[PDB]
């Protein structure tokens, strides 16, 4: 009872339907075979092709049994093969002992073969643009290439292999060489050395620096066509050096560097495997290299990037298209200030991140289980009585899961037409009475409620009398796409939600009756935004939407389309309303945050979150979140969860979430359910310190987001963005930068307390302690399971939101509307400059400015005009006084003092950071720190041989002293900086030395001499010594050694160093 040929099938990547069509675009010279089905099985059936080539009817190809399955005989009928230009049109056809045929068709493919640049033969500049007129190595096409600047350091590149499109306009500030064998194009960024004969580009930096280049046999640049009716694909081909490492392609799961690797860009919904299958929710055409430009291809079809994965020193890629002739290949090579700017300048092109609010980063709670009024408020209760000020919560269960714009339970009279409902139309019964009080109490709490959210309407063959009428609305107006034949189009039967209709996003008239139902949402119930999931959703290549682009062209851009159509629509209602979702391509970045997706609970899934949100950065997304510990699966461990936490925590986005909808236990990845799960008690005051931290860090975390929606640079970064040029840099995938100042290296191994962090060149303080690490190697750090390792960049300036206490880790509740002791963390390091974003006051820009005097013992900072008390904490020796604007400030001697003084400043000598309180002022204050140093190098923190540690007598800096330190092979080694650069320096020794005078053994650099600490009264007793040094520039090695020549046990403190 029927026949089926389709020869596309779902236009899948990944997969083929049985009844496809192999090759789908058949190349010249390809064998084209057939795939076809009958059923039901009988005896007696015929199965054959009718068709012509090049208008010609051909003889009928007779097609083989291939095997059967379930209700259906496959078949195969063999075409043969064909010529580029050939024509074929075939018509598949079954009958059974000659009676009714049933048949396919008819299908039209057009035989390909590539052509490419030959040379260029002329250069035409036109002022904004100039225009390439080429020869092609085969067919009869008079090409085009355009060339034009977005800016002065943004090359784009426009093919019209026809000749008979144009280029767009770029800027006029570029000059021209043209000569017989060869074209330059230059600008005050740029030279672009063009060789005519053949065709090859190189782009190098304006000092000659090569960036990139075409591959050197040329004939580099080509398209894939009939001659005649369609161009099927493009491609360029690039010449990549062995080192070269490549960054981006959108979020990425399986390595942060692509090089080897052929990257599709192509959206898809994969469940827990995404390393493994190589797949992604969120891709897009643009990638970095460490070679100093970004390439972006400019088109919504699907692209293979070749990354050295075919030939060792050549990249390149192929991109699709629908076969419109008219559809120039579109191509940037941007380059720019730094590889941060080169991100910028594609913002520049694809759109800049939209700022969110500052509660969008806070700690999110969210679990798919919550589906009730009780559940609800019991998280709400738990928060409160565990001390968490989380400001996101988040609802998936909460609808009919028919409409999804319904409340579960809620009845009402049914709508006809599409007719939207308000708040009052409703009765809300079960487990649902009251929407709106429910949401009132989530605001009660300081969060921020987001209601899930598909861009489908569900269709599984039930009645359900409110989505009948709707669906029956959105196919009389046309809200759907079109399968291509008149009829609206369903998701394949097979994904998740199939049979469902897509709503088309391209269609204004859609989107404004879709988001009218959910109207009332946001004005009555009083949401704040909605978790977007889904969207990889486009199958077919005959799939047509309103904009008159079809499936191909689509299936990248739908994602994007969707969610920024919800974000926009909320926040028309609510500017505060921020959006949550997992898909998308090119300009993802405008519409709010997006998640690393669904991921297992184990350190392989940790690993490649990570991975994710680090490619995620390079690619312009930078409010970027993942399920901290992994949604699903077994539950974590107590190990997995406690690192997971800190890693979060220091990640652009904090948010917990789970899959299950009705477990018991439960499977919230909150952190008393980790207690209740795991028995361990100890994760509540892990996961506490964290979200504490992650508050008192939230002015610096939230500048860091305005300067992502500003300036294009993400807020979490693998190393090589900002460390380009640094070998060491390039592969790292278990640490990164997180805002401008922070490197922050979590532990994502099982069992590792032995973490190696890779410092760049320069001084770096751990954030927690105040051990100073010279940057230029790896150094291992001991982090237990509650440990994560932070260090500040010399220069630093941090705003954070301290309470009394004034340590990271105390909690200043979720009140975003004021600071508690709004407090700047300095670790001075010649001149520095910071813009604060003063959410607290209307969003002023605060600009902060230290100069570091050290070689003159002076530390002044620059204060503008605030709103607020400011406390300073500048990492330093102790100072002998402090003004404000020449003014001497009064010295406290306790924290309490310090609290209650108006002005004032405190020593903290555990941390070595002065305290300094200056009024709120609308006038600009200079406070000056006198009588300072770099802070000490604490001796507990050096590395140490046959020695120990102790604080069992009061009076030391940082934590305590290394003690006795008085037999031969014992040891204490310094990582130490120049304060200044390569000079002569004061190292002061403080030690104690109780009983008699002692000497000790100092090598700097390998450099000995001997140095004598006389007796000090008692062990209670400090005192310093002055030792002429000799420092270099980088890590110097400082090695105090007890030889067979040296004397006397001493407690050892710390070190200074000093003009
Ligand atoms: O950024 C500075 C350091 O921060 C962390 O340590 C802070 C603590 O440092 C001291 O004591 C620690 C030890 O008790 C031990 O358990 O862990 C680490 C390091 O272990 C080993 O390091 C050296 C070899 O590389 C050896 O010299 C040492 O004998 C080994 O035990 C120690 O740092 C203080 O005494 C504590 O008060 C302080 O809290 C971080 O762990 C460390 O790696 C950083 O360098
Ligand atoms: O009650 C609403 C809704 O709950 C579940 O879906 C919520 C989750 O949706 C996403 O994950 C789904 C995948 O997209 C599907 O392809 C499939 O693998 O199943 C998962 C469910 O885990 C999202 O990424 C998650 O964060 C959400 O928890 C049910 O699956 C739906 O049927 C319900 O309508
Ligand atoms: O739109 C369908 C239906 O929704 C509301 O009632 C919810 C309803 O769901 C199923 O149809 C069950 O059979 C009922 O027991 C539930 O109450 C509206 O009140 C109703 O008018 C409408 O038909
Ligand atoms: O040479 C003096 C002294 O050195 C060592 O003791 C150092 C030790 O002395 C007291 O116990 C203090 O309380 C500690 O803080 C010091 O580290 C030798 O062990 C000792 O024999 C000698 O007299
Ligand atoms: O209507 C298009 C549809 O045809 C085929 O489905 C058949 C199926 O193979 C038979 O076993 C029987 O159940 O009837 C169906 C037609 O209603 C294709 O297999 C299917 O993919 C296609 O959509
Ligand atoms: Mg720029
Ligand atoms: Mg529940
Ligand atoms: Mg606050
Ligand atoms: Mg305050
Ligand atoms: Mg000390």
């Amino acid at each position: 009872d029927g026949e089926y040929h389709s020869p596309y099938g779902d236009d899948d990547l990944y997969t083929v339907q049985p009844t496809e069509r192999s090759p789908r675009d058949p190349k010249a010279g390809e064998d084209v075979i057939l795939n076809i089905t009958t059923w039901p099985i009988e005896n007696g059936q015929d199965v054959w092709v009718e068709w012509t080539k090049n208008g010609v009817a051909q003889e009928n190809v007779t097609a083989a049994y291939d095997y059967n399955s379930g209700n259906n005989t496959y078949w195969k009928a063999d075409l043969g093969k064909f010529e580029k230009g050939d024509e074929i049109t075939y018509t598949t056809k079954g009958s059974t002992n000659g009676g009714t045929a049933y048949e396919s068709g008819p299908f039209t493919f057009y035989v390909t073969d590539w052509e490419y640049v030959q040379d260029v033969t002329s250069v035409v500049d036109n002022g904004d643009s100039i225009t390439l007129n080429m020869t092609a190595t085969a067919g009869d096409f008079s090409p085009k290439l355009y060339l034009s600047f977005e800016d002065l350091d943004t090359l784009r590149m426009e093919l019209s292999p026809t000749g008979k499109e144009t280029g767009h306009a770029g800027k006029s500030g570029y000059t021209v060489e043209d000569t017989a064998e060869k074209v330059t194009v230059t600008t005050e960024d740029l030279s672009i050395e063009i060789q005519k004969s053949p065709y090859r580009m190189e782009v190098h930096q304006a000092d000659g620096t090569l960036l990139t280049s075409e591959y050197t046999t040329a004939n580099s640049l080509g398209w894939l066509t009939d001659g005649k009716n369609v161009i099927n694909q493009y491609q360029n081909n690039f010449m990549t050096p062995s080192d070269e490492a490549f960054y981006g392609f959108g979020e990425r799961y399986d390595t942060i560097n692509q090089r080897g690797k052929d990257v599709e860009t192509y959206v898809y919904n994969e469940y827990q495997d995404q390393a493994q299958t190589e797949r992604t929710y969120l891709a897009v055409p643009f990638f970095v290299s460490a070679n100093k430009y970004g390439m972006y291809v400019n088109s919504d079809f699907h692209s293979q990037f070749q990354m050295a994965s075919k030939v060792e020193d050549k990249y390149s890629f192929v991109l699709d298209n629908d076969g419109d002739m008219t559809n120039m290949l579109d191509y940037y090579v941007i380059s720019g200030k730094d590889q941060n700017d080169i991100v910028n300048n594609y913002t520049d092109i694809t759109g800049k991140t939209t700022l969110l609010p500052k509660w969008a980063f806070g700690l999110w709670m969210s679990a798919n289980e919550w589906d009730r009024e009780s559940d609800v408020s019991s998280a709400l209760s738990n928060a409160k009585a565990n001390d968490i000020p989380a400001t996101g919560f988040v609802l998936e269960q909460w609808s009919d899961e028919e409409t999804y714009y319904i409340w579960n339970n809620a009845t009402y009279t049914a709508k006809k037409n599409g007719e939207a409902f308000s708040y009052d139309d409703f009765t809300f019964n079960g487990k649902w009475t009251d929407p709106k009080g429910m949401v009132d109490s989530v605001h009660d709490a300081g969060m921020n409620i987001v209601l899930w959210q598909v861009p489908v309407l569900k269709d599984d063959g039930t009645v359900y009398e409110q989505r009948d009428n709707d669906e029956e609305y959105m196919i009389s107006q046309g809200y759907s796409a079109d399968d291509g034949t008149g009829a609206p189009y369903r998701v394949p039967a097979s994904q998740w939600f199939g049979n469902g209709i897509l709503l088309d996003f391209t269609n204004k008239d859609a989107v404004d009756w879709w988001t009218s139902q959910r109207e009332y949402l946001l004005t009555e119930v009083g949401i704040d935004g909605f978790k977007t999931n889904g969207g990889e959703m486009v199958w077919g290549r005959d799939t047509t939407f309103s904009n008159g682009e079809k499936g191909q062209e689509m299936r990248n851009r739908y994602p994007t389309d969707y969610v920024s159509s919800y974000f926009d629509f909320a926040k028309s209602i609510n500017p505060e309303a921020v959006s949550f979702s997992r898909s998308g391509t090119s300009g993802a970045q405008k519409s709010g945050i997006y998640w690393s997706g669904d991921q297992t609970s184990t350190f392989d899934s940790f690993q490649a979150s990570l991975k994710a949100g680090l490619s995620a950065s390079t690619s312009g997304v930078s409010y970027w979140a993942w399920d901290m510990a992994g949604f699903t699966g077994d539950y974590p461990t107590a190990e997995l969860y406690k690192r997971a936490t800190a890693m979060a925590a220091f990640a652009p986005i904090m948010q917990f979430h789970s899959e299950k909808s009705d477990p018991s236990p439960s499977e919230e990845r909150s952190p008393w359910n980790a207690v209740a799960r795991t028995g361990d008690e100890t994760i509540l005051p892990t996961f506490q310190k964290y979200l504490y931290t992650r508050m008192n860090l939230l002015p610096y975390i939230y500048t860091a987001a305005k300067d992502t929606a500003d300036n294009g640079k993400s807020m979490m970064r693998q190393m090589a963005m900002d460390y380009p040029e640094d070998v060491n840099a390039r592969d790292l995938d278990e640490q990164y930068m997180f805002g401008d100042d922070l490197l922050v290296a979590p532990i994502v191994q099982e069992g590792q307390t032995e973490k190696e962090v890779y410092l760049p060149e320069g001084e770096w303080v751990d954030i927690w302690n105040g051990g100073v690490h010279p940057g230029g190697e790896t150094i291992s750090y001991y982090a237990d399971v509650d440990t994560l390792p932070v260090f500040a960049k010399a220069g630093a300036i941090i705003p954070m939101n301290m309470t009394d206490g004034y340590q990271l880790g105390q909690n200043v509740g979720n009140d975003l509307k004021s600071y508690d002791n709004l407090t700047f963390r300095v670790y001075p390091s010649g001149d520095s400059e910071y813009s604060f974003y003063d959410d607290v006051n209307g969003g002023e820009m605060r600009d902060i400015s230290v100069s570091e005097d050290f070689a003159n013992e002076k530390v002044s900072v620059d204060l503008p005009a605030m709103a607020d008390e400011t406390t300073m904490q500048v990492f330093s020796t102790e100072p002998t006084s402090v003004t404000i604007d020449g003014a001497d400030v009064a010295k406290a001697d306790t924290l309490d003092a310090f609290n209650e003084a108006t002005t004032g400043y405190y020593y903290d000598t555990v941390q070595n950071l002065t305290y300094v309180k200056a009024a709120a002022k609308d006038a600009k204050q200079a406070i000056v720190l006198n009588g300072v140093n770099h802070a000490p190098y604490e001796a507990e923190f050096g590395h140490l041989t046959n020695v120990t540690t102790a604080s069992d007598h009061a009076g030391y800096t940082g934590t305590g002293f290394v003690a006795g330190f008085d037999a031969e092979k014992e040891a204490v080694e310094f990582d130490i900086d120049a304060v200044d650069g390569a000079s002569d320096y004061t190292m002061e020794v403080r030690y104690s030395a109780g009983v008699e005078d002692a000497t000790r053994t100092v090598y700097i650099n390998g450099k000995k001499q001997q140095i004598t600490l006389p007796k000090t009264a008692n062990w209670d007793t400090w005192n310093t010594v002055e030792v002429p040094v000799t420092l270099q520039a980088g890590n110097n090695q400082v090695v105090f050694d007890f030889e067979a020549d040296d004397t006397a046990g001493i407690n050892f403190d710390h070190v200074v160093i000093k003009k």
